[PDB]
């Protein structure tokens, strides 16, 4: 029954990543912490991949807790795919000491996709119906031995791009406004629940009838159906970019329009601000075309998120 605080670092809004150690003695690694898949991964010496060159890479001769599995690992991020093995070792996360944790060992991560990026490896929090054969999700694992306080964990992310926070068995009063609202999961797989209408002033614009949404930390935008998201472009005045994407002039944020999603009977608003990512003068759509709406940072930036496995429920509430 333990508390760990994971202190989130922001690669530009775009990645929210913090530190775990796997092995005996400890490696470190700095993992993007996934709501939106169940598997545990880190690039080890058996890859020779750029992307794993430039990034941190398990040695599983330096630990002696090690364990090869054999068992194959491939899944997918962005445009880019990683190839692996499944492997025991024990993941210290906090003050949570995780033993006999199954984790992945990139042998495979070809192209610019995982280069660039700033994680070294992926710890997905997504239900067990989502991991991999033979992998066993790390909070299934910390729940099965009861290493945490209770069995939900809390994600705040500052918009302020500073405090940050994983909090594994609990909720801190201290990083919202009011009160949290309790949010049934529909289908345990993806953390998913219904959205009842997106609205503009009154007018139902998308998701006309109820909707199904995840909450994903591992994606930067909010997601939805082509068709839905071309009408909230127009009504916020986002122009496609020659570069391909959606374009927003910085100056106009005072008069664009508030979203606001209404998910079971309360309203969660977006303002201009919080959709609008502003690089170097120039603003960018939050909102992004894929029939599932997938609300990532965008919405969790407004919105502290809290996963509820114990009673399998999302609480939401405004984020500080």
């Amino acid at each position: 029954g333990e508390v760990a605080s994971v202190p989130l670092t922001n690669y530009l809004d775009s990645q929210y990543f913090g530190k775990i150690y796997l092995g005996t003695p400890p490696q470190e690694f700095t993992v993007l912490f996934d709501t939106g898949s169940s598997d545990f991964w880190v690039p080890s010496i058996y890859c020779k991949s750029n992307a794993c060159k430039n990034h941190q890479r398990f040695d599983p001769r330096k630990s002696s807790t090690f364990q090869n599995l054999g068992k194959p690992l491939s899944i997918h991020y962005g445009t880019g795919s990683m190839q692996g093995i499944l492997g025991y070792d024990t993941v210290t996360v906090s003050n949570i000491v995780d033993i006999q944790q199954t984790v992945g060992l990139s042998t495979q991560e070809p192209g610019d996709v995982f280069t660039y990026a700033e994680f070294d490896g992926i710890l997905g929090m997504a239900y067990p119906s989502l991991a991999s054969e033979y992998s066993i999700p790390v909070f299934d694992n910390m729940m099965n031995r009861h290493l945490v306080a209770q069995d939900l964990f809390s994600v705040y992310m500052d918009r302020n791009g500073q405090e940050s926070m994983l909090t594994l068995g609990a909720i801190d009063p201290s990083y919202y406004t009011g009160s949290l609202h309790w949010v049934p999961v529909t289908v345990q797989q993806y953390w998913q629940f219904t959205v009842d209408s997106v609205t503009i002033s009154g007018v139902v614009v998308a998701c006309e009838g109820g909707c199904q949404a995840i909450l994903d930390t591992g994606t930067s935008k909010l997601v939805g159906p082509s068709s839905d998201i071309l009408n909230i472009q127009q009504a916020i005045g986002a122009t496609q970019n020659q570069y391909g994407e959606f374009d927003i002039d910085c100056d106009n944020l005072s008069y664009m329009p508030t979203v606001v999603f209404e998910i079971n009977g309360k309203m969660y608003p977006l303002t201009p601000s919080a959709y609008t990512s502003q690089d170097q003068g120039f603003c960018t759509s939050g909102f992004q075309s894929e029939q599932k709406w997938i609300l990532g940072d965008v919405f969790i930036r407004e919105y502290y998120s809290v996963f509820d496995r114990a009673n399998n429920l999302v609480g939401l509430a405004k984020a500080i």
